[PDB]
């Protein structure tokens, strides 16, 4: 019996498009009048951050603020502009003003809460996860918010999932996890017997469909699956 439904953050609740728009305005405010194409700075920022997150996958937690400030200090020295000491604050402000939820998030979160435990499991520092849920107005729709900072390990380490299930007081077999990253999400949640639901909004992850238990393009399909199984 499924009694809990857990969600990832980026790509599941808040749109990658909104994050890309926010990230661009972040690099813009960092550069100001500096003669560096903010688009080139962003592409290089995403390349370095992808490499960093890959090195830390499944490993002990390190503050994301430190990891990202390290990347931007390297980019500042590379291109010659002043490292903004308030980079973290700028990222928070812009993320909150231009971040947006997918059109069906609130509807889905409401239909689930009350019937099942509704939780989030995210690779991010707890401060930023809470501030972003608040800026998007959906913090009160979750019964639990579980972060790599709390568990001490990044996904797909099982501890972050273990902690989520413990907060809800359910077994893995009684829980669903929804996300768009086949390895960190389906693989990490499958270790505990959770039902994995892959979210492929644009149908770009067909090569990983055969490993996750279910695949959906819209979160409104999650409620259907939970009913089919119960
Ligand atoms: C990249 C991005 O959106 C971000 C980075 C650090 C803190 C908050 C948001």
């Amino acid at each position: 019996m499924i009694r809990a439904v857990f969600f990832d953050s980026l790509g599941t609740l808040n749109s990658v498009e909104g994050a890309a728009k926010s990230h661009l305005k972040i690099m813009e405010e960092v550069l100001g009048d500096y003669p560096l194409n903010p688009k080139t700075l962003l592409d290089e920022y995403e390349k370095l951050t992808r490499e960093a997150f890959s090195n830390y996958a499944g490993k002990p937690y390190r503050p994301l603020r430190d990891i990202l400030e390290e990347v931007m200090r390297k980019l500042a020295e590379k291109y010659g502009f002043k490292y903004p000491e308030n980079f973290w604050e700028i990222s928070l402000r812009m993320s909150q003003r231009y971040g947006e939820l997918y059109p069906e998030v609130v509807e889905v979160l409401k239909s689930l809460k009350g019937k099942y435990h509704v939780g989030m499991i995210t690779d991010s520092d707890t401060e930023q996860a809470m501030a972003f849920l608040d800026a998007l107005g959906i913090k009160d729709l979750f019964d639990s918010i579980t972060t790599s900072e709390e568990a001490g390990f990044f996904k797909p380490h099982p501890r972050i999932f273990e902690l989520a299930l413990k907060k809800a007081g359910v077994k893995g077999e009684e829980a669903v996890y929804v996300g768009d990253n086949p390895v960190k999400d389906c693989g990490g949640s499958k270790n505990l017997g959770m039902t994995s639901i892959l979210l492929d909004r644009k149908g770009e992850k067909r090569e990983f469909w055969d490993k996750c238990d279910f695949i959906v393009s819209d979160l409104r399909e999650v409620i259907k699956i939970v009913d089919e199984l119960n």
